[PDB]
């Protein structure tokens, strides 16, 4: 069925828990066999969401490679995501180093530090121009160059150098402060006019590593980010637009990590922000 009247569709019928249950159902079950190891207990904020080992991405370090982080490769689409964890006290160091190695020039935060009263991931960037962070375990320092403030989301300039070789590279943070504690927002308005901040930065396009995306888990709002993303995308490349398939395209980008899009309120929240997105586009 078309998009948009599908979704009238299971609101009348009220179906939502029952769509996304299928998608759980059908979705791909892979080993992930590095995550559970003992010695990476510290590496992992969740017991139970784990990089599935054929995507996940690996550090390049001999002693212990290990990051929960997977590589998301959307081939009709042609665009990849590093989906990822919000980084741990022991891991900061280790995120840094991914981003430096797979070439990234975006960072797009999707959670607040704090939420619900409790650390939903480690302040892992400088909050003052003139206080620097040295990562000494992968020995990266990284440096705030310039911030700019929004009423719904943060775009800071960072300064990312490698001690070892003393190169530098500017990294883009995208960070969307206004998701709410509970729940999704009432209008996608203000999460696409940030996908389309994103887009326009350059920091999703092929000359640049894979963009680096994160919540709290690294599943739910992540996930929305680049399903929204990549549905858009095949609609401006397809004779058809109605003939995508966001619910096959779900079930596509859970062959990469498990558990994308984690409630049927998220899953409802994607469809409506592609409906809204594909007006906006065209020719609108
Ligand atoms: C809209 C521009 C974009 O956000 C970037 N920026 C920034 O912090 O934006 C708040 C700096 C100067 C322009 C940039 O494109 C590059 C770094």
């Amino acid at each position: 069925m078309e998009m948009e009247k599908e979704f009238e569709q299971i609101d009348k019928s009220g179906s939502w828990a029952a769509i996304y249950q299928d998608i759980r159902h059908e979705a791909s079950d892979f080993p992930s066999r590095v995550a559970k190891l003992p010695k990476n207990k510290n590496r992992n904020r969740y017991r139970d969401v784990s990089p599935f080992d054929h995507s996940r991405i690996k550090l390049h370090q001999e002693d212990n490679d290990y990051i929960n982080a997977s590589l998301i490769k959307m081939e009709e689409a042609q665009r990849s995501y590093i989906l990822t964890q919000g980084p741990l006290p022991n891991t900061v160091g280790h995120f840094w180093e991914m981003v430096w190695e797979q070439k990234s020039r975006g960072v797009v935060m999707l959670n607040r530090v704090m939420e619900k009263g409790s650390l939903k991931c480690a302040q892992y960037w400088p909050q003052k121009e003139e206080k620097e962070m040295i990562f000494e375990d992968t020995n990266l320092k990284l440096t705030l160059i310039s911030e700019d403030i929004k009423s719904y989301y943060t775009v800071r300039q960072l300064e990312l150098e490698n001690l070892t070789t003393q190169e530098t590279r500017e990294i883009l943070h995208f960070h969307y402060t206004t998701w709410p504690d509970f729940g999704v927002p009432e209008s996608p308005a203000s999460f696409l006019n940030f996908l389309f901040k994103v887009r326009e930065s350059g920091s999703l396009s092929p000359e640049h590593g894979p963009v680096v995306v994160h919540c709290s888990a690294g599943i739910g709002r992540s996930g929305t980010f680049c399903l929204a993303d990549t549905c858009l995308l095949l609609m401006d490349k397809r004779k058809d637009p109605s003939s995508v398939d966001i619910k096959k395209v779900l079930l596509e980008m859970r062959k990469f990590r498990m558990g994308l899009i984690q409630t049927a309120d998220q899953l409802r929240f994607s469809y409506l922000a592609v409906i809204e997105g594909a007006k906006f586009i065209m020719g609108d």
